């Protein structure tokens, strides 16, 4: 509704910075509104959800096992790590590895399942090889690289959950997963109506990177996908999510 494309817009005022913006009909795949869907934005944390896609993917095909169990040491781990720094003498299986990279944004977590793909190149592979050529994922925990486009993102993702790409099994555990988010409360959760399904994922990155991708609706029940990022503002954290928050106001608002 353009009432929220005035958000974004007072957004990118408020904020000093670009904000890119999709919403997106899950069942006809169409866009309903956009704001800059063609500029590229760091994804983030949200390529997370890209990463288990590719990984249910090889689940599907029997080349991986969401039970399969994976160790590993103090030498792996990076920067924040919340769930994996707890298993290293007992590992985590890959479905762990994703709840955690999902729910909890674990950045050791997104590490290892890449290792298990083969690394950024192949989920860049796999993108490339689902129809989206814009997306690149070029590292491990206006550069171009682990960039999207907001269109790109809101279709990919919608290919991902309601698309011909993955079984029902696996769709089904890649939403349930993003529900199960626990690292984006202030963002767009914070706008929801008592009832309504969401199931999203957030990204923060420095230079004022903030985002979201989600797939929401009244009722229990998602019926449509949003992709909001926003680079360059010297804004606080809390001041980015309260702008994604009244982005996301807007559209339930004018739903």
């Amino acid at each position: 509704h353009p009432e929220t494309l005035v958000k974004v817009k007072d957004a990118e005022d408020q904020l000093g910075a670009r904000v890119g913006y999709i919403e997106l009909d899950l069942n006809s795949g169409k866009i309903l509104e956009s704001f800059r869907p063609e500029e590229r934005f760091p994804m983030m944390s949200t390529f997370k959800v890209l990463l288990c896609g590719a990984v249910l993917s090889r689940v599907d095909a029997g080349q991986e096992q969401l039970g399969r169990r994976i160790h590993y040491s103090q030498n792996d781990l990076v920067e924040y790590s919340p769930v994996t720094e707890k298993h290293l003498t007992d590992g985590m299986t890959v479905r762990e590895l994703c709840s955690a990279a999902i729910t909890m944004s674990d950045n050791t977590a997104a590490n290892l399942l890449l290792t298990t793909i083969g690394g950024p190149k192949e989920l860049t592979a796999f993108l490339h090889n689902m129809g989206d050529h814009v997306t690149r994922l070029d590292r491990y925990y206006n550069d171009e690289r682990d960039t999207t486009t907001p269109a790109a993102m809101a279709t990919t993702l919608r290919k991902l959950l309601t698309g011909e790409l993955l079984t029902l099994a696996s769709r089904q555990q890649l939403i349930d997963w993003m529900e199960a988010d626990k690292v984006a409360g202030p963002l767009l959760r914070s706008a929801l109506p008592a009832g309504w399904f969401i199931a999203d994922k957030s990204g923060a990155g420095e230079r004022g990177s903030r985002g979201i991708i989600a797939a929401l609706g009244p009722d229990g029940k998602p019926s449509r996908i949003v992709v909001i990022y926003t680079t360059g503002s010297q804004a606080t954290m809390d001041e980015r999510n309260r702008q994604i928050a009244e982005i996301g106001a807007s559209l339930i608002k004018h739903w």
